[PDB]
């Protein structure tokens, strides 16, 4: 017999039994599967969104293209409500089969058609004619996280045609200075009995964005305190806006309705077509808990300072604090630091 | 600039302390990712200082492996130990040990040796040790190998007296029903729409720790459907991982009837009176503990058909496991067995 390089048992002990349905599968698209795929699909709210969305664009004329087609639900959709055609674009071989057997499995063989490849090489010839509708999930935890708007900002350029309506059409990304004790146990140290520990300190990550489940946290779960209104970072409109809309470093004015301790940023982000919502705010997502489980908010440790050990930032309610952020040429990763009273060329 | 600094992973536009800039990427996850974490479990510090502070005499020699930050062995200076030698493996943490060994002036009581255990020989140590001090489990007991290190250096460095800590460990397993972990984890379909080709990939042998699913057991509600399975004991002084037998069966008796949907693993470690426990009942209040360990997963698939078949269980029937480890006992599997396994 024959086994793939990237087959599921090669990743496991000899003594330990492998089911046949998994033993030569991809490791990838196992892994993919299994911890972004399942939880996207219990969501039913983002689910119904799109549904919704779509249910509003759809004609028995409408060319239908979508970016990123993984297990091919959103594509499904599409045909489910009666497009002339759907071609679903998908990056990774394994993921491209998988959908094309949803889509035997189900009605649209005639219907779905998935094209192995980025949608970057997609190319005019690739298609029937320039598509009524495109169709986009390609959101991370932060929005850009994965690159949604380089890659239809592409597609847009190249591909569509001026009627062409852009799912989803709105969004915009949201921070939120925030105390919240609990997060601060698993962050900070100061030392154990007559043991000093401060120099623990000297080693806090205040730089790095981090995703709220990556180590084990769920906002929802956590109690925690909003410091101030949300603040916009940015909006993008899908249908005209660049990644240079959004400029590389921008100056935010907070004002703290109350006063406590800013431990962290938090970051979340609301997608809007018309009247439909798609929110990672934990506000909304409280009984969405598989969508806390795939997109769920980021966070960013807060130092006020350059100190040789990190300055806690202290709000006190009224008074008003000056945040820098910086974003990296992608647009993918951002900063917010503190500005002082020279890490920040803030004036 | 080291290879390794973190601000070389760090793009250009974005600031950088200087208590950062230099600083070796490595070290800074693992003290963020970890270390922060243990050092605010005070139920695991509390465990060890109470168990240290019954075999500390000021004629007591103490040898940690793992030290890490060193707070363990900080503790075993405190209630005054008259010689403490703590060998690190990480190059970066070694020195962060005798920082803090500095900042507690205990500068002559303290030595941290960069290298691994199985390393360390008679030479590099004053004398036999009387204690030995460890700290090297996973949210698997035996997942950091805490066993196999402890008994080369119980055959080669120890004398008979040298008391062990921790004394004895034990791997537990429950099966366990859980809807929000199944809605993680399984798809049917979307209305009219099946997707249950989906379920054809679903991971039934891959231990994945709780929080990797984004999941706090104590958060989530669950149901354990039978009482407590005891996988494995192991005694530090005089077990080696041979005493594990690599294929163990179960008779597990259903205490209530539900959809076995996954094994939860959990452990505890006894020392005399005192415990450390993992099991979420135990963790609701030690928030820290749940984060640098929390529990571990196993979903269960009852047969071997292309697709999976979920184990339901029926109060008061039994159900035969089948476990099976890894060489180095680092990993395991449960595998129900039929009316793939050895049954
Ligand atoms: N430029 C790109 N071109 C094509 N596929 C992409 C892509 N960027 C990401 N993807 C793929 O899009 C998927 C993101 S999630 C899948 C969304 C799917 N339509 C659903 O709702 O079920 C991933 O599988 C990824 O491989
Ligand atoms: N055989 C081994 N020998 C020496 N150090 C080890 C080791 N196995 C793991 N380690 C190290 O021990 C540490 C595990 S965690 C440190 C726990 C420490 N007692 C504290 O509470 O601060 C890690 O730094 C690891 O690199």
């Amino acid at each position: 017999g024959y086994r793939p390089p990237d087959a599921f048992v090669n990743r496991i002990d000899r003594n330990i039994p492998v089911p046949a349905r998994l033993r030569h599968t991809p490791v990838s698209l196992i892994e993919a599967v299994n911890d972004f795929h399942y939880a996207m699909m219990n969501d039913e709210e983002r689910n119904n969104f799109y549904y919704e969305v779509l249910k509003k664009h759809v004609t028995p004329e409408t060319g239908v293209l979508e970016i990123g087609a993984g297990s091919g639900l959103l594509s499904l959709m599409a045909a489910k409500l009666g497009a002339k055609w759907v071609v679903a674009v998908e990056g990774s071989e394994e993921l491209a089969k998988l959908a094309r057997e949803n889509i035997r499995a189900n009605n649209m063989e005639h219907q779905v058609k998935v094209l192995h490849m980025m949608s970057t090489e997609l190319k005019p010839k690739h298609l029937p004619e320039p598509p009524d509708v495109l169709l986009s999930e390609i959101f991370g935890t932060m929005m850009l996280g994965e690159s949604a708007l380089d890659y239809v900002v592409d597609v847009r350029n190249r591909l569509l045609k001026p009627t062409t309506k852009i799912i989803p059409q709105f969004g915009t990304q949201y921070a939120v200075p925030i105390e919240c004790d609990a997060l601060h146990r698993i962050s900070s140290v100061s030392g154990w009995r007559d043991l000093d520990l401060k120099h623990m300190m000297t080693l806090q990550d205040t730089v790095s964005i981090v995703f709220a489940k990556h180590y084990g946290i769920r906002m929802n779960s956590v109690n925690f305190r909003r410091l101030s209104d949300p603040i916009e970072l940015f909006r993008v409109d899908f249908s005209s806006s660049n990644r240079n809309d959004i400029s590389r470093r921008k100056h935010f004015d907070v004002v703290a309705k109350e006063s406590g301790t800013a431990h962290a940023m938090l970051f979340y982000w609301k997608v809007t077509d018309d009247e439909f919502v798609m929110s990672t705010d934990p506000e909304d997502t409280v009984n969405n808990f598989p969508r806390d489980m795939q997109w769920g908010q980021a966070l960013q440790l807060l130092d006020a300072s350059n100190g040789p050990l990190p300055t806690p930032v202290v709000f006190t309610e009224g008074k008003n604090y000056n945040f820098e952020c910086n974003f990296s040429g992608d647009r993918v990763i951002l900063h917010m630091q503190l500005c002082p009273e020279e890490m920040t060329e803030c004036e």
